[PDB]
DNA sequence: ATATGTTGTGTTTTA
DNA sequence: CAGTATTATGTAGTCTGTT
DNA sequence: TAACAGACTACATAATACTGTAAAACACAACATA
């Protein structure tokens, strides 16, 4: 199933503005990339921003 | 699910500054250790401070 | 089945307006394209929206 | 006899 | 965060063709 | 017919694109002392 920018942020370990998961999308951290159904972004639920540690 | 660096320093026995708390996690004396979200730590609510060796 | 416009607009991931959706078959855009029963559209049970650019 | 707290500089990420 | 700009969708009104 | 689907035309709104600014959170270093 397919998930809201909004939707999917309420869902993250840590939630952030709008905006700033907008700029992950335009920067192509988020895998696998949403699609812009009209003018709003779909997300895959099993879609993640990559990132590094340990 | 997890807790903030902040909200995580509040409910121990002992608050100590946010220095020493980076620090520890900077020398793996977290566990278990804390995951780096954008630009913070989160802590899971039962990590604890840990020294080995 | 043949779905009407309602119908198939009712079964896609967002939903949206009935006259979004006519101006999505006046523009080509949904594939395959609706067919013309009297006065109504009617649509395959898997037509899809598409986009028929390529940037 | 060392962990902690304080002050300062700089980078990355977020709002 | 605030601010300006872009574009698809949303809404509403009128009109056209069909049953 | 009266009712309805839809075509079209105009405008309003929402989600985003982009730019610019401030600051949060942290890494690192130096130093002070309880």
């Amino acid at each position: 199933m397919y998930l809201t920018l909004q939707e999917w942020n309420a869902r993250q370990r840590r939630p952030r503005s709008l905006e700033t998961v907008r700029r992950w999308v335009r920067e192509s951290r988020i895998f696998p990339p949403p699609v812009k159904d009209g003018r709003e972004y779909l997300f895959h639920e099993s879609a993640v921003k990559v990132d590094l540690n340990r």
